[PDB]
């Protein structure tokens, strides 16, 4: 059996648009993502989301609705993430770039898929079907899926 960390993954999905940001340092620039980063000890799982986005957006929402959980895996890391999944109910201001991160809507019909992670192909459809999932996905580095499960359920 492995451990797993939490972490949060916040989708700023609108009608007609959704909210990506963009990675500009570290390791695994380039790739757009929702907002999100791990929890810390004593908040709630949707308290760290929220905290998340505002740090990493700009953007501050007082609830989140849960849509899914996802576990990584990657070769060679021992240790499991457990993403959990949000989308936002409203918003009420501005996203704003970092250093680390710039902010970008996409139209519905412009997903940016193949600059997103791998996985996103599989789980953000459901997302926009307003479906709630479990995954989990096997990586080799970045790019490569060497196992993978995905399920709609009707309680995350
Ligand atoms: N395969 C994947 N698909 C996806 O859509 N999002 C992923 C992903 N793998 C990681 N992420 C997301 C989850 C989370 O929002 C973020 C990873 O969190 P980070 O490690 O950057 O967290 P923190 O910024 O809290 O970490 P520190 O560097 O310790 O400050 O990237
Ligand atoms: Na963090
Ligand atoms: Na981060």
């Amino acid at each position: 059996m492995k451990a797993s960390r939490l972490y949060t993954l916040v989708l700023v999905l609108q009608p007609q648009r959704v909210l990506l940001g963009m990675k500009k340092r570290g390791f695994g620039a380039g790739r757009w993502n929702g907002f999100g980063g791990k929890v810390q000890e004593g908040e709630t799982i949707e308290d760290g989301a929220r905290r998340e986005l505002q740090e990493e957006s700009g953007l501050t929402v007082d609830a989140l609705h849960k849509v899914g959980q996802i576990v990584f895996e990657f070769v060679g890391e021992p240790e499991l993430m457990d993403v959990h999944v949000f989308c936002t109910d409203s918003i009420q201001g501005t996203p704003v770039e970092s250093d680390e991160m710039r902010p970008c809507w996409f139209q519905l019909d412009q997903i940016p898929f193949k600059d997103m992670w791998p996985d996103d192909s599989y789980w953000f459809p459901l997302l926009l079907q307003k479906k709630k999932f479990h995954g989990y996905f096997k990586f080799q580095g970045q790019d490569t899926i060497l196992d993978y499960t995905l399920r709609e359920v009707d309680t995350v």
